[PDB]
């Protein structure tokens, strides 16, 4: 769910979702509506298509189990949703944390009347 | 500035602004687009009110001061914007507080597609 998807970006990118990601740029801030900005911006445009693949599932509100080895997220046992919603999350957070030093602090809450229209899946 | 009315957020809640709050109703989660559907969701509505009355500012990134050592936010002393924004988000983070009461989970990641159209200040 939303909440553990929050627990794997602070541990990733040691800050939390809220105003560094969820205010971020014209994808993750403006609720997926303008073209990502750079490569923190398309880690939400991913995670909102993976989300898409999950048709049967709930990504949102179902909770799924995982742990970290060797600093590595392992999503474990579960129904398939469970799994398939996990690794979401695993890619979106570790993404955000790759592309950490292109993380642009002008991009919060970046006015939305410079953003692009958006491209598909 | 985002960071500080988010520390407030938790302060006032006990929660995080992800996803309780970021995500919430049809105003809090969908960019001010939809009409609020409970007192929660107008705590959001009427913040960006507060900030749109601040014209001269930037209530966004602009760090005041305060503190909360008696259980409420103490707006102190800076420039009558950083004053001005400090209110503006005590407001909002109290407002929060007082409507736990109503606070509803199945408004966090409401389905947008049943929201209706906003409202002007």
């Amino acid at each position: 769910d939303l909440w553990q998807f929050g627990q794997m970006i602070l541990k990733e990118t040691g800050k939390l979702p809220f105003p560094y990601y969820t205010t971020y740029g014209c994808y993750c801030g403006w609720g997926g509506q303008g073209q990502p900005k750079d490569a923190t911006d398309r880690c939400c445009f991913v995670h909102d298509c993976c989300y898409g693949k999950l048709t049967a599932c709930k990504p949102k509100t179902d909770r799924y189990s995982y742990s970290r080895e060797n600093g590595v997220i392992i999503c474990g046992e579960g129904t398939p949703c469970q799994k398939q919603i996990c690794e979401c999350d695993k890619a979106a957070a570790v993404c955000f944390r790759e592309n950490l030093r292109t993380y642009l602090a002008r991009y919060m809450a970046y006015p939305d009347v410079l953003c692009a229209v958006p491209e598909k899946c």
